RNA sequence: GCCUAGGAUCCAC
RNA sequence: GCGCACCGGGGAUCCUAGGC
């Protein structure tokens, strides 16, 4: 099902023929195996001659450790003017490098009424009851202050104060004097305006009105105020005088916005040792308060707190937000003034001092250190323990430890971007160090453009550590030190994957995308859907030029790192592929056959175009773009730049003129100014259905509308809470909507609207209400509509793959979506299909270091790309060598690399530079128009090649969309530079390219060139080309020398193992081996494969897709996995976060990470949950695992281990029964009596009957009472919206099958959302309700027979006697009989894994201690279904679920038992875990920890 | 400019 | 003390009516 082009018209006229005849000009794909050898010998002779003479550069250098170390030392010798640094001096100046670091190592160190009043007012404000219009927060602060006054007069509860400021309702920290003066002014002005009443009276009345309105609104939605233990006695008849006469003396908090001198730090600088963990604990608390600084709602402000430019100097705190955090003997307040995630200025303040240190920061970057105060210490301890027995270093081990700790603390404190590329490039350095040859242009690629002082200090520390490890007299254990330095390098993963700045990264990415095209020689700009003849001529010219490359037979010789491919070498490659020369013997037998003889359902944000007429828009509108740019600069100046400058400034007057235009003459700017004026005037004149505002047409009480909006924004429509509104309001709203003919016909079907009609007529008032909401839900004065303008300038629109795919499927009525459909093309042209030329859209992934760009096309583009991808994949599958998809080939490559390193043979661990942009679809078209697969069959191969040619032709003429952000930024920069503001006179090539089109009209929207291959688009075609070219290169090398090479590659990589011949050659004659490597480089360049300067040749290591291998030992990437586990949390249900962390940690332990650290990672995750006020269930995580629990067991085995650890002596009498039960089920006794009489029956009364059915003693009466609290027992928790989702008690297995058959937030924002959910009515009642977790805790504490129990790790489980099992069935419904769930899971694993798990576990205690070195590994294999196997076996035990859930989503003798044993489980994934996530089959563990893992004998 | 009544904004994005 | 494509981020009030 590939060839389907015969349904369309060809229309290939005089252009496709030209491109075809281009790649047949000077190419001879018929050379025999002898002419090819002769030409290769000639080329090699000429190359060796011209390399000895010196007409060609060296390009490779033999490794000299001394020279490499010297270059790394003098890598940054223009600012770091030094060579050797004293370790003590480095330590000394580390603890003073920055505010955060100064604070980390400094020498520092009641149930009152104010808390009640503050919580009450916070709840009142959260509901958005009272419209803040005239200093409402002022009387809020007045109430809080009165509460505090009464409180202190009672017993002097000196909390909630900061010397002279107190914490207000939301989070605000207001000063006493300022609010006192404000109350004075307000009472005075009010008394004057209303003038008889005393000031005390006029204040108490103002308090009473607000309190009365708040209490009345609260006693309307069942939030009765008696819950909050408030006391309205605090409103004393003598209060105003009590306030004005109250005064607390202390300090005044401050925030410093400028770089303060290093003497105002009120504590001793360095007292904390690096060995201790107190610095990590301080960083943990500070990072926690910094992430919490994002949960503050953006309330209005009372006072301006400063005036004029002094508002960016040292600023006193009269009204600012404040987050508290404690340090082990004291408390501190992180004070700030802005709310959100954007970068802002914080300041730490104490109670006995003020403004300890202020610093700018970005809150959503400090997550990796939240509770990892003991994980990181153990990481450093293990890394030090690696190189600990090296006798050349034992004299100065403490310095190595100090440097490692300092590097970690530093990268955690300041997670800057360019402080990550340094630690990344350290890997390439240490790789080239131990090798034998490397690229001469290496050091010029390790240099990162460092900026701040902290980055230079980090470089200094790294340099000291390197020169301490890789010395010239430490030739003891190179493998351990290599692994140590590699892990130090991989420490870069501890920073973040995110981007510090969106626009700057998206512009650097566009510069990377645009520069090579401009430097190549030609670029088409703003192409039309019907390509112009000149554009076709330029494409043909660029085509004929792309083959014009030459080298080593010319005057100038070769020119390296320039895109293109020589006709001679392309002809050699095609001929050698047609002569069977590039065919191993295991492939000439099975002759190569041409491959001509829901699926996209994802969340890739596929693109979709806009249509203004019959044609679609392909160019931004110049006038609209400049209008939007000016509209942006207006908000930038008014909202922000107002309190920044004076008014006599030229730039200020120009910006204010532009603002008045939206809301000089002697420089040539008045002309352009009036042009912009008339343009924006035309735009404003040109800019002069159901929705949310329809709620205004229905609900009279605006407060109810505010509640509805708050719900809709906090939670999705589906989990809308019932008790947020009065019951009668639902029916009233439904009636009022249905009566309004307009809204009735806009939301109901009188002929989803059908569902609204049904639910209304059925009197399902809440259902009708939620349906209506779902249909609906889907500052400065502007003289026009700003949002429609902003959304009209854009050209493309993103969405989900599934949405557009379903729309296309509905419009059809894989290949069925692009050829047989109502919106199908008729006559594909030369450029592209009849629909129009292919179109992509630039993006970029978030990758450590640099960021690769991802192309995104619309549906037709994705389909036509997938056709070529599948064709070339099925083609490459016949040939051996590629490892992009074939996992078996990758494992073979790993085995070959291991064998090669074991023999100390030469290994070339290559990599290619700019593989994406340099490759081009024309190259693939040329290399495809010359191969012949089927030597005999020459009938259908021609048709297949013609089809693939006509597809690659379209892919050649593709047009890439320039992102809207970068074009807007360039337009604003152009406007500014036209005004003359900030003349730079540099004008990088990108800016020149943009301006050259801006100042002549048209704006660059779509760019098309012959040069770029979509990075990640043709990922398999490029892989096939790389395979077929590397095979020819190795064939040439074998033809010249007398050795062989075995190469593996996945589309950008190369691991080339050399035979013994090449190794002994490099041993004897270094010159010949070097010129061979150089000729290999030359060849790879001649075929458009530019070897990257990050490639090495050595006999010590071998990397492939970041999988290093040394002799004997194996190198784990400890810090990589630890950093991947530290920040890997989301805003999801806790039993899913736990499963994700468990999978991550399993993958980790399968790669050499010790378990003593994985336990600490799990403890950190549990602490992160405990902080969010969530109870810990036994089915969450087992933080006491061993080695066996990851190699033998699986997800559900460590759970059994944990439960056994919780309740010993009770699970034993259950395994005793389970052994006999498994024996009976395996011999084939019943196999159905159990699966029906006990799996579809009661729980405990059935459990005792089941265990007495066999010949074992039933459990004691005081064992069935052990139960665990299962929140979400009726319905899963309602999660607060952190991502817009694109468009009964269902068992978890059913939802897993649904997921398989078919814009999120950052990590820190996700953790904030998680902490916001748990504590905001997340649980759901039996039928439909909402309760706080604390309310359920209270309801459980009421019953004086329920006993809680907690383990040392903090796992909760309860003891509920049997007499309480009834009567009060409102809460007991949430408990589950732990023992029975343990039995169920144990049985579900005993038939998943072997029957061993039912044995009696015993710890190996007869084993004495061995002298365990921290580096000696042990390889192990795990102790060893499908999708339709489950779905064809589920309609037998629960056919109603099929008829209800799984039907529209379209034999094993024991799967029918397991697939039902997990349905009634509803406690943990049992078969879902093996159907959704594949277990790894190769583990590398510590041979010392295996000595302590338990034994589970049958 | 100030005061009063009402309307708008008052998780993160 | 953030970002560091030299361009960004770093303090929230607004509207209608009436009275002085
Ligand atoms: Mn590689």
């Amino acid at each position: 099902g590939v060839e389907s082009l015969n349904v369309l018209l060809d229309n290939r006229s005089s252009h496709y023929e030209e491109i075809i005849a281009s790649c047949h000009q000077g190419i001879n794909n018929k050379l025999t195996a002898h002419e090819v050898k002769l030409q290769i010998e000639e080329e090699y002779q000429v190359f060796r001659n011209r390399l000895r003479k010196g007409e060609i550069t060296g390009q490779f250098l033999k490794v000299d450790k001394s020279r490499l170390l010297n270059d790394f030392n003098n890598l940054y010798v223009d600012e770091v003017t030094a060579t050797k640094d004293n370790i003590e001096h480095l330590i000394y100046q580390f603890k003073r490098a920055s505010p955060i670091l100064r604070f980390l190592y400094a020498n520092i160190g009641k149930e009152c009424q104010m808390q009640y009043w503050r919580s009450f007012l916070n709840k009142v404000k959260s509901l958005r009851i009272l419209n803040t219009r005239r200093k409402l927060l002022l009387i809020f602060d007045a109430l809080i202050l009165l509460a505090s006054i009464h409180d202190q007069t009672r017993h002097k509860c000196s909390k909630g104060w900061l010397g002279s400021c107190f914490i207000s309702v939301n989070d605000r920290l207001v000063s006493l004097e300022s609010t006192k003066r404000d109350l004075e002014k307000w009472v005075g002005r009010r008394q004057q305006s209303e003038r008889p009443p005393d000031k005390n009276q006029i204040l108490i009345s103002m308090f009473q009105k607000t309190i009365l309105k708040a209490t009345a609104a609260l006693k309307d939605v069942g939030i009765s105020v008696e819950h909050y233990k408030i006391n309205m006695e605090v409103i004393c008849p003598d209060s105003y005088d009590l306030i004005l006469n109250f005064d607390v003396s202390g300090v005044v908090p401050t925030i410093s916005y400028q770089r303060t001198e290093d003497e105002k730090f009120p504590f001793i600088m360095g007292g904390v040792e690096l060995l201790e963990s107190t610095d990590l604990e301080r960083l943990s608390s500070l990072s926690l308060a910094l992430v919490n600084s994002m949960k503050t709602s953006s309330t209005v402000k009372l006072r301006q707190n400063e005036f004029g430019p002094a508002r960016y100097q040292v600023v006193r705190c009269k009204e600012a937000y404040c987050q508290e955090f404690l340090l082990s003997g004291a408390e501190f307040q992180l004070i700030y003034q802005k709310t959100g995630e954007c970068s802002k200025c914080y300041a730490i303040n104490d109670n006995r001092v003020g403004e300890i240190c202020s610093f700018y920061a970005d809150p959503k970057r400090y997550f990796p250190a939240i509770f990892s105060a003991e994980v990181l210490q153990t990481t450093v301890s293990t890394m030090i323990s690696w190189v600990k027995d090296c006798s050349e270093l034992e004299e100065q081990l403490c310095n190595i430890n100090s440097l490692t700790k300092m590097i970690l603390v530093l990268i955690l404190a300041h997670p800057s971007k360019r402080s990550q590329k340094l630690l990344q490039n350290l890997r390439y350095f240490i790789m080239a160090y131990v090798s034998d040859y490397h690229h001469k242009d290496l050091i010029d690629k390790l240099r990162e453009e460092l900026i701040t002082d902290v980055e230079f200090l980090l470089y200094r520390l790294v340099r000291a550590l390197v020169n301490l490890i890789l010395s010239e007299d430490v030739k003891s254990m190179m493998t351990n030190r290599f692994k140590f330095i590699l892990n130090i390098s991989y420490m870069c993963h501890f920073i973040t994957k995110e981007t510090p700045d969106r626009l700057t990264d998206q512009i650097k990415c566009f510069e990377k995308f645009l520069e090579p095209k401009l430097e190549f020689g030609h670029v088409s700009i703003n192409p039309a859907d019907v390509a112009t003849e000149e554009e076709l001529d330029d494409m043909v010219y660029n085509a004929k030029k792309f083959l014009s490359k030459e080298g080593c037979t010319s005057i100038k010789g070769p020119d390296y790192k320039k895109p293109g491919v020589s006709k001679r070498f392309l002809s050699l490659l095609t001929s050698s592929f047609n002569n069977g020369s590039l065919f191993k013997e295991s492939e000439v037998k099975r002759e190569i056959k041409d491959p001509l003889v829901l699926d996209l359902a994802s969340n890739k944000s596929v693109v979709v175009n806009k249509y203004t007429d019959g044609s679609r828009v392909l160019n931004y509108d110049f006038n609209k773009l400049t209008a939007l740019a000016v509209s942006q600069l207006t908000e930038v100046f008014s909202r922000k730049g107002k309190h920044l400058l004076n008014k006599q400034d030229y730039d200020y007057k120009v910006q204010q003129a532009m603002s008045n235009l939206v809301l000089l003459l002697d420089g040539g700017a008045s002309v352009y100014f009036d042009q912009l004026k008339e343009t924006v005037e035309r735009i404003i004149d040109q800019y002069r259905q159901p929705s949310v505002n329809d709620l205004d047409e229905v609900v009279p009480n605006k407060f109810y509308i505010r509640l509805i909006k708050g719900e809709l924004s906090n939670h999705m429509v589906e989990d809308f809470d019932y008790d947020v509104l009065p019951g009668n309001f639902y029916e009233e709203f439904c009636d009022a909507v249905y009566k309004n003919n307009k809204l009735k016909e806009r939301y109901f079907y009188c002929g989803t609207k059908a569902v609204a009609t049904r639910t209304y007529f059925d009197q399902e008032y809440f259902q009708c209400f939620k349906s209506i909401l779902l249909i609906m839900n889907a500052n400065l004065n502007f003289k026009f509509d700003m949002g429609r303008l902003s959304d009209d300038v854009r050209i493309s629109e993103r969405e989900s793959n599934s949405e557009a795919l379903s729309k296309a499927l509905s419009l059809t009525n894989l290949k069925n979506l692009c050829f047989y459909s109502q919106e199908s093309p008729q006559s594909y042209s030369s450029t592209g299909p009849d629909t129009g030329r292919l179109k992509f859209s630039l993006s970029y992934k978030e990758q450590v270091g640099g960021n690769r760009e991802l192309y995104i096309g619309d549906l037709r583009t994705k389909m036509f790309t997938r056709l070529i991808e599948d064709y070339f994949e099925a083609l490459s599958l016949q040939l051996s060598g590629s490892c992009l998809n074939n996992e078996r080939e990758f494992e073979n490559a790993i085995l070959s690399m291991k064998l090669n390193v074991s023999l100390a043979h030469v290994s070339y661990s290559m990599d290619h530079s700019k593989w994406g942009p340099m490759m081009c679809p024309f190259l693939f078209l040329a290399t495809l128009q010359n191969l012949i697969f089927l030597s005999k069959d020459l009938q259908a191969d021609i048709k297949g090649r013609d089809y693939l040619s006509t597809l690659l032709t379209w892919h050649m003429h593709k047009m890439v969309e320039i992102p809207f952000n970068v074009v807007s930024a360039m337009m604003k920069s152009f406007i500014k530079a036209q005004l003359g503001l900030k003349k730079k006179t540099t004008q990088s090539i990108t800016e020149d390219f943009f301006y050259s089109n801006f100042q002549i009209g048209v704006v660059p929207s779509h760019v098309s060139s012959i040069l770029d291959m979509g990075q990640g688009i043709l990922h398999n075609t490029s892989d096939f080309y790389a395979l077929i070219s590397e095979r020819f290169i190795n064939y040439a090398i074998s033809c010249i020398c007398g050795g062989t090479i075995d190469a593996y590659t996945s589309s950008d990589d190369q691991i080339s193992l050399f035979d013994q011949v090449l190794t002994e050659l490099m041993q004897r004659d270094p010159e010949e081996f070097k010129t061979l490597i150089e000729f290999h480089y030359y060849m790879s360049d001649q075929l458009n494969k530019f070897v990257s300067p990050k490639s090495v040749i050595g006999r010590f290591v071998a990397e492939f897709k970041s999988r290093f291998y040394v002799w004997g030992d194996e190198v784990p990437l400890l810090t990589k996995f630890v950093a991947a586990a530290l920040h890997n949390i989301k805003c999801k249900e806790p039993h899913q976060l736990a499963e994700t962390i468990d999978t991550i940690i399993d993958q980790s332990v399968a790669n050499g990470v010790p378990v003593h650290l994985c336990n600490l990672i799990q403890k950190r995750t549990l602490s992160l949950l405990q902080y969010a006020r969530y109870p810990i269930d036994p089915f969450l995580l087992n933080c006491e695992t061993d080695v066996r629990d990851w190699v033998d067991g699986n997800r559900s085995y460590r759970i059994m281990r944990q439960i056994e650890r919780l309740i010993p002596d009770a699970c034993g009498r259950i395994r005793s029964m389970l052994r006999k039960l498994y024996n009976k089920l395996k011999t084939g006794q019943l196999h159905e009596e159990f699966t029906t009489n006990y799996l579809s029956s009661e729980h405990l009364s059935s459990l005792s009957n089941l265990c007495e059915l066999l010949g074992v003693e039933p459990p004691s009466e005081s064992d069935l009472e052990f139960s665990w609290l299962n929140l979400a027992a009726h319905h899963p928790l309602r999660m607060v919206l952190r991502q817009k989702i694109i468009y009964e008690k269902v068992p978890t297995i059913v939802k897993t099958i649904q997921n398989k058959l078919s814009f999120q937030s950052s990590i820190a924002s996700g953790f904030v959302g998680l902490c916001r959910t748990l504590g905001s009515k997340c649980v759901r009642g039996p039928n439909k309700e909402s309760l706080y977790i604390k309310s359920i805790q209270s309801l459980i504490s009421d019953i004086q027979g329920i006993e809680p129990l907690i383990d040392s790790h903090g796992v909760q489980y309860w003891r509920v006697p049997l007499n309480i099992r009834d009567g009060n069935e409102g809460v007991i419904s949430y408990f589950r009989p732990l023992l029975w769930d343990y039995m169920c899971i144990s049985l579900s694993t005993a038939i998943e894994l072997g029957a061993w798990v039912l044995g009696e576990p015993k710890k190996v205690r007869v084993l004495e201690f061995f002298k365990h070195n921290p580096c000696d590994y042990f390889p192990l294999k795990p102790a060893a279904v499908g999708l339709n196997h489950i779905i064809h076996s589920l309609r037998r035990l629960y056919p109603s679920v099929f008829e209800k859930h799984i039907l529209p989503f379209m034999r094993i003798k024991f799967l029918d038992l397991c697939v039902a044993l997990d349905v009634n489980c509803e406690a943990l994934s049992l078969v879902s875990h093996i159907v959704k996530w594949k277990r790894e089959e190769h583990y590398i563990v510590l041979s010392s920890e295996l000595r302590l893992s338990h034994t589970r004998t049958h």
